């Protein structure tokens, strides 16, 4: 086979060594990593080459995006021409780029039939009172974003709380906002992690004593997971959904059934990895050489 | 035919009288003016009705995104509920999320063959001196961006200007940036208004004496314009290549030809509607009524 | 006397025309009106002359800085440099600039032995049940800031609404946070006007039906004041304690007595001027007379 | 002796060990670290214990602040607490305060007779040629800023250079702005640190082969130095102007003689201590146990 991949990250940490590692030892692929912040290329004359450093990248036949959150424009965009240049990707552009948005993101999963909690969307309400009845909780879950984002959660037990959150929040300097119903489970949410059609590893993340959250490390502490045959169904479905190649779906066991929570286009690979033993990074480089022609 | 239809929109200025007026004028619709911040709703079980100030929106046959460059995401969203709920808009979520970015407008334009000036694209480029020579530039134009937005367009006439600009903004507390060469021209551009397959109205925007720009006003002087039918048809393929129904396009007289330099979707009216005599508002509600189902 | 008065502002307001005409009638003083931001100036070679538009500036004998919240280190140095070179301001730049600072001067105020509102300061607590406890409210204000702006209050009633609001601004973006709790009164306080050693206008802010507020317009209405020897020494003393010489002081009435809950080195003219028909533009012109030197 | 010494930081970096570390070893002082974001207290009934992970800090006899510069409205407000309480520090909060803004700093050391570069001021300046005349240079140094940050410095070789970087900035989304000329020098500037009332350490800071900077690393190579009687009086002097205990100052060397660049109230200890081999941690203690009432 011996590709050449390009890996699209600013640094290096376990998940980009662990590639790195699983390319080079599999099927002997050539590896770059490259900080898309210092790709420089002409989007003009239709493809053209991508320059970094001073001089032209080689041409891979794949690429591997893990950009980050705050860097989403232009990293995309550095995404788009290795694919115009006939790189495959493992999440393509337009997948990502809309799935960081998480208004769009959620939109599509409901219209596409994926059980969901009950989810509100506000930015600067005006009635606050009917907002909160709108979505019905009385315990809900306020969730502040802030362009594509994210800079809070927070659980509002009664109705006042929730109400002195969201008018804290309707100053619009805090931005897009979103409503949900907290849950049974208890801080521990089922984050899967899909690989093409396969849910290729999954792990509970459980929360602390001091009130809930559960993430990674908010207090987050994993174990390995007994998914549902059902479960397991759901976030190959999500993924599908939303056109990504490889991610993360989170999902809460309520008592009307699982439900989704979130979907990431660069799930972390080091807690979940840890946790089952399972060759994550083996599998992605495994699904490039089923995908990628060369 | 009598329909209902929405403007989203934050405030009143002449874009938003001129349709009220125009819809409640030509065939006797009704209009409610929205500002899209105020609305909130169930994203969630799938549809739902839109809330605004405590009530449920009645349901639009139509309506007329006009949504701010800073506003994006969660206008985009509260425009893709009313799609969701049958209303037909002119200018879709999809294409004016898109257009927002220049990046991934820019090149989707020049993929389809449409002619640019050549443009380099950057953000912590490593090597300015052979992202000058890329491009080709000795004279050129740098656009900072930042995000999805634009705060700055500068000439740098000679090598070390260019080179100063791109290391000042290499600091990436700038972001995302854009160069491509200066023009013949004049500080003068053709701005076309094409409203679905026609140019609706078109007018040349004229710099002042200080550099150049032409912006609308960083010293712009309107005059009426007299537009080649080779501009004419590539004003109207750029508006059909990035899907928007209503959209500005400006255009650059090269000695090579023609030059698209930025595609808008939600293009100002009172300028080129004041300077021209033409009914624009009225060809947009027209062709709303040639395409919304009631 | 005839003096030649500099006016450090943005824009041509009320407080603008009020007192370019208050000058120019009253002892025929010259005026110009200058944003600071166009000001540039050599702060080496000590002294030396401010430019403006291409020229020199012609010497003040007078300046009356009216800068805004956001454009104050800018603001204060272009003030700083007037100062320098020998014109008298009304508030001077350090008194300025501390008095943006609410923190510094709530604690100032405090020590000088002000009676303030029970007050709490706090960025990411680690365990808000005992900064709740602290400042004693069971319903008190939470006021968001974020460097030295003002983003938000909000009245918590609860104790649970008064923890998942802070638990909401913990998460840094939103920086800096103030604790008081909540009054009597009812949406209204007093707004004093101190120029030099007297209260010069006064008037009550009202709030609206809903929740409270009392801010200028958050749904306020203003009407004439009958304050108290007590009250009128008081807004003298905070305005004496912040060095001063026109400010804006808010006071609460308590049932323990008057409380200061805020004070403005740039208070608005119009609402107090139109409602008590008090000419204090005049004033302030009268205490420049009183106190530059020509 | 035997002292209680809170250091105010956000972590534990090299500093934030050498202290823990000599404070211990030196005359058996007890050190506690705080971050200054944890900390919460009541402004208001004046002085009142500082609160940190719910309990009350003990009475420190010295507080040793080293805020970020991002975080320096509340850490100074903390720290006006800890001085209000009767803690010594090394540092206080107003010097603190006034020496983030380098506008302020510049113009102080300026007007108390210290040489700095000739050195222009401006935001939006209306007329760059006439900015660029004025300071005089054909080439100089533009320092962007931003409120009180800085985020960028570059070269300016030429008039066109140096116009359309001003030109670039202009677009006041970059905000306040420093002009200043370049040097003979080499990237070479000389770093001194200041504690109390001597030099007590002092680095050439060397810049790389590419451009200039010569910043901390920006490509920067720290060997010994020679300082001047000359040299070693100014960088006393400035601090003494500035009000720091501790402070470092850096020094250019012109023809017309060394030129204090900047002055840092919390300067970084282990490229100079590593350099150099002094016991600089030793001396700040040793300095407050000289001060420090106990
Ligand atoms: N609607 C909800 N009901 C119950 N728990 C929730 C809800 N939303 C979030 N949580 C908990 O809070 C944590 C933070 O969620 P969030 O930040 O939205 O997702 P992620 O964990 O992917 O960052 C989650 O791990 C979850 O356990
Ligand atoms: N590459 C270029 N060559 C010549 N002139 C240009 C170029 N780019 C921009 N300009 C001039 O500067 C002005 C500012 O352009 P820009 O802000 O990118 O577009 P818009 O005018 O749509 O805001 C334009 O009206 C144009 O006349
Ligand atoms: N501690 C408090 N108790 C009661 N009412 C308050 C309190 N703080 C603020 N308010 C009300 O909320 C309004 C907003 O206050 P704030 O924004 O802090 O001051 P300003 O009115 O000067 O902008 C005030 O006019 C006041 O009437
Ligand atoms: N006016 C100047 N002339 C020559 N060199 C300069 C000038 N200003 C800055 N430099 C160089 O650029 C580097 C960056 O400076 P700056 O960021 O302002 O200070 P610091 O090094 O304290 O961060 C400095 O170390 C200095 O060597
Ligand atoms: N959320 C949209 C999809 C968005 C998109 O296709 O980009 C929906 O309901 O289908
Ligand atoms: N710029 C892309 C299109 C982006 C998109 O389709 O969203 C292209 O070359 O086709
Ligand atoms: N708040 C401080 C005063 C701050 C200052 O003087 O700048 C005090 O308690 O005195
Ligand atoms: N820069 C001012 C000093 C500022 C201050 O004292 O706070 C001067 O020329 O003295």
């Amino acid at each position: 086979s011996h590709m050449k991949i390009a890996i699209l990250s600013r640094d290096g940490t376990l998940y980009s060594c662990k590639r790195l590692r699983e390319a080079a030892i599999q099927r002997g692929h050539l590896v770059e990593i490259l900080d898309p912040l210092s790709c420089y290329m002409n989007i003009n004359p239709a493809a053209s080459s991508i320059h970094y450093k001073g001089r032209k990248l080689p041409h891979f036949d794949a690429v591997i995006p893990r950009i980050g959150t705050a860097i989403t424009f232009y990293g995309t965009a550095a995404l788009r021409q290795f694919e115009m240049l006939g790189s495959y990707p493992l999440n393509e552009s337009v997948a990502i780029a809309r799935a960081r948005d998480k208004l769009r993101s959620m939109q599509l999963l409901a219209r596409q039939g994926i059980d969901l909690p009950v989810t509100g969307i506000a930015h600067s309400p005006d009635d606050t009172s009917d907002l909160i009845d709108m979505v019905g909780g009385a315990p809900l879950v306020v969730k502040l974003v802030e362009g594509t984002q994210g800079i809070g959660v927070v659980l509002a037990e009664t109705r006042q709380a929730a109400e002195s959150v969201i008018d804290a929040f309707r100053g619009l300097n805090a931005h897009i906002l979103v409503q949900e119903y907290i849950k049974e489970a208890q801080g521990c949410d089922i984050r899967c992690l899909v690989v093409g059609d396969e849910v290729v590893a999954a792990i509970e993340r459980r929360a602390k004593e001091g009130d809930f959250r559960s993430n990674l490390h908010r207090g987050g502490a994993a174990s390995v997971a007994s998914i549902t045959p059902q479960e397991r169904e759901i976030a190959i479905k999500a993924a599908r959904t939303m056109a990504l190649d490889v991610a993360g779906v989170d999902i809460l066991r309520a008592n009307r059934g699982p439900l989704v929570m979130e979907v990431n286009a660069s799930p972390g690979l080091e807690g979940i990895e840890k946790t089952t033993g399972i060759d994550i990074a083996g599998k992605m480089i495994r699904w490039i050489e089923r995908h990628a022609t060369t």
